[PDB]
């Protein structure tokens, strides 16, 4: 999992994923559900080696969370070729797995 820290480093890793799906975990260290799903998000990134996993810590990078309109954590946003295709909020491991498999 790549940690994302600015509006430009976000702009950039999207440009770079090529065709791969990109999943973005918006998390906080003080958020119980974010902490719970953190190592699961990491473990998925060991598995879906053809999917790009990024994390935005909303305290570290509030301007990125603000651009992304993220105020509840954890929120997962999904991007394909530069574009946001879907999102959801909550530490829902089944939904996370299912969505990764759904999105083309
Ligand atoms: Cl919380
Ligand atoms: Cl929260
Ligand atoms: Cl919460
Ligand atoms: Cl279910």
């Amino acid at each position: 999992v790549k940690q994302i820290e600015s509006k430009t480093a976000f702009q950039e890793a999207l440009d770079a994923a090529g065709d791969k799906l990109v999943v973005v975990d918006f998390s906080a260290t003080w958020c119980g559900p974010s902490k719970m799903i953190k190592p699961f998000f990491h473990s998925l990134s060991e598995k879906y080696s053809n999917v790009i996993f990024l994390e935005v810590d909303v305290d570290d990078s509030q301007d990125v969370a603000s651009e992304s309109e993220v105020k509840s954590m954890p929120t997962f946003q999904f991007f394909k070729k530069g574009q946001k295709v879907g999102e959801f909020s909550g530490a829902n491991k089944e939904k996370l797995e299912a969505t990764i498999n759904e999105l083309v």
